[PDB]
């Protein structure tokens, strides 16, 4: 039961989530291996993801860790890229959509980067890019990214170099150490912790 309403350009909600994806693009150590090279997306649609049934599922869930956690769901809105995204707005998040061979954990990734989450829309380490050009520097195909509401609840702050929760947390917060400049990522371990609000449909920008 999933609908996907599209935004006008011309919307405030629109504008605001065009503007987070894009003001939080860094440059990657990778020198754009795994995402390509650009400083900046063009932004083609952005759609509303609309699921009854996932939504009560997210918010039962949130008041659960809320409870737990002195009333504060620390909910966040955080990217997310991956190739399951068509099934993950109509199934919703699930331990199938887990990283086992995360820094952070085995468990579900979201970023506050949008270019970190861009890193993994073709797969882990960018897979092989695209499918029309096998190119993970493709400027011309168009790429799809989840703005995500995210409950972290009492999350374990892990400082990096850059399965179950730690016991008595509900996520990890990956801080990076060494690039000042990366902003941290996030992983949560039970799929109805996140909630797929914004289905962003954008290509990377070849700079000018
Ligand atoms: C760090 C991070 C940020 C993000 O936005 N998205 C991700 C996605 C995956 C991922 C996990 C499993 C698989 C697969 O089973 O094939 C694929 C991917 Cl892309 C892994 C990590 C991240
Ligand atoms: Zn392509």
């Amino acid at each position: 039961g999933t609908i996907l309403i599209d935004l006008s350009p011309d919307d405030k909600e629109f504008q605001s989530v065009e503007e987070e994806m894009q003001s939080t693009v860094r440059e990657h150590r990778d020198g754009g291996h795994a995402g390509g090279i650009f400083n900046r997306y063009n932004i083609l649609k952005i759609q509303k993801v609309c699921n009854k049934k996932l939504w009560e599922r997210y918010t039962h869930r949130r008041k659960e860790v809320s409870e737990e956690n002195h009333n504060h769901a620390n909910e966040r809105m955080l990217f997310h890229g991956s190739p399951f995204v068509n099934a993950i707005i109509h199934k919703g998040f699930d331990e199938r959509h887990a990283y086992i061979g995360g820094m952070f954990g085995a468990g579900i990734y979201f970023a506050e980067n949008s270019s970190k989450s861009n890193q993994y829309v073709y797969g882990i380490g960018g897979g092989t890019g695209c499918p029309v050009h096998k190119d993970r520097s493709c400027y011309i195909c168009h790429r799809q990214l989840l703005f995500c509401r995210v409950t972290l609840g009492k999350s374990f702050l892990q400082f990096s170099a850059m399965a179950h929760s730690p016991p008595g947390h509900h996520s990890v917060t990956g801080r990076p150490s060494v690039n000042g400049l990366a902003l941290a990522e996030y992983v949560i371990y039970r799929g109805e912790q996140a909630y797929p609000e914004y289905l962003i449909t954008y290509q990377i920008m070849r700079p000018e």
